[PDB]
């Protein structure tokens, strides 16, 4: 029998895209998928075969939601400016106890009221949600709720703090200070969540507690097994995709008479809006003896492309990846999953938050290299390209991860868990 399954997520693209992927798996099993989100994303939600519900239509009168949503361009632009100038340690020092995302908590009241109302009216059999932190509605509504995590999952472990980008190789003296500061700023997240939960009269829980079941999307071969097991009830989905080798993608004519390998460059939609970022990256690449495909982003028309480069604002990344030799990425989890599923090595240039942890994971596991904005040079980037392209160890590690991701039956397992919880109200 076919279930009513309700998804929601934060406004941002990582969170929306993680739910779309799981929803596609469930739709294939015959379930009716609803997605409560924002009207800007209706088209993609409906194109995926889901039923769109606007969060904004279920708002309490005092909390219309849109008023408190964050200024995403302001944040990204500020993030770039700091990452360009400051080391991660300096970043955490300059932050002065202010957490990466605790500032978003206060403004999330409206989305909470809206979800309480949606769940009550639509009466799904189960809900899934991709947020940065737990919300009170997840503990008040009258159905099981599954948090979905797409960010780097180190936060699920009793280990080094998330968001620092610390390496497994950093000795005590190197990591001590940034890890103290990261833990100090986490106290602001907790204090902010206290107020939100108090407002809704719900007992406070950890920001990533899963009451019955949580799903984190991350490849098994990169997962933090050296930290033991993730927190109670969290289960790994290795990916929501299967490996595809046949593609519609064709080489742009512009690149036909140009030497070298084929390299894909994408900083993701948020970071790419800061045109200075792509300009800094691409300028030196005019002299790299290779062919580049560039995702130029929302402000793509003002990005200068050289003779060895072809760009478009809308690249189909999964169609392209099987045909390239290297992926220069911001380190978002979905991009990493897509790159490794296609068996391609990575150069990660992290921009914000958990991407630092992903970038360092790539380096630590020999799947590519991390390059940091704060010490960026054309010389360094060009060398990183030559090194990764010709490193037979890196290319073999990536081939091994790609092969394991095929072998996954984590999809079957996770689907079965979702369906069991929906039907039985318990696992």
């Amino acid at each position: 029998k076919s279930l009513k399954i309700l998804f929601t997520a934060l406004f941002g693209p990582g969170h929306l895209n993680a739910c779309l992927g799981i929803g596609s798996l469930l739709r294939k099993r015959g379930h009716q998928i609803y997605f409560a989100h924002f009207p800007r994303h209706r088209a993609t939600i409906e194109k995926h075969g889901f039923l769109f519900i606007s969060l904004l239509d279920y708002a309490e009168p005092e909390f219309p939601i849109v008023d408190m949503l964050p200024d995403i361009g302001i944040i990204a632009k500020f993030a770039f400016e700091r990452m360009h100038k400051l080391t991660p340690l300096e970043l955490f020092r300059h932050a002065s106890g202010k957490h990466t995302f605790a500032g978003m908590v206060n403004g999330s009241k409206g989305e909470n009221y809206a979800m309480m109302k949606i769940v009550k009216e639509y009466k799904p059999d189960v809900c899934l949600a991709d947020y940065l932190f737990n919300m009170p509605w997840m503990f008040t509504v009258d159905c099981p709720v599954i948090p979905v995590k797409s960010v780097n999952p180190i936060e699920l472990y009793n280990g080094p703090p998330a968001l620092t980008g610390c390496s497994i190789h950093d000795p005590p003296s190197v990591r001590e200070e940034i890890e103290q500061l990261a833990r100090k700023s986490e106290l602001e997240l907790e204090s902010e969540l206290e107020k939100l939960f108090a407002h809704f009269n719900v007992p406070l829980v950890s920001y990533n507690y899963a009451q019955q079941l949580g799903i984190y999307i991350y490849p098994g071969p990169l997962d933090y097994k050296e930290l033991g097991s993730p927190k109670e009830n969290w289960v790994r989905l290795d990916s929501s995709i299967r490996s595809t080798e046949i593609s519609n993608f064709e080489l742009p004519e512009k690149l036909k008479d140009k030497p070298g390998k084929l390299i894909y460059v994408s900083m993701g939609s948020l970071a790419s809006a800061v045109t200075e970022l792509l300009t800094m990256i691409l300028t030196p690449l005019a002299n790299s003896p290779h062919r580049f495909i560039v995702s130029t982003g929302p402000n793509g028309d003002s990005i200068k492309l050289y003779d060895n480069m072809w760009g478009d604002k809308f690249i189909n990344q999964v169609a392209l990846l099987p045909k390239v030799d290297l992926f220069i990425t911001h380190g978002g989890s979905n991009s990493l999953i897509e790159g490794l599923t296609a068996g391609k090595p990575l150069i990660a240039i992290p921009q914000f938050g958990d991407q630092l942890d992903n970038a360092q994971r790539i380096a630590d596991l020999g799947l590519g290299v991390r390059l940091n904005l704060h010490e960026f040079s054309g010389e360094k980037l060009l060398k990183a390209i030559e090194d990764v392209l010709n490193d037979e160890k890196i290319n073999a590690n990536v081939a091994r991860v790609s092969e394991e991701l095929k072998k996954s039956d984590s999809k079957d397992k996770v689907i079965s868990l979702i369906e069991k919880l929906a039907r039985d109200k318990k696992l």
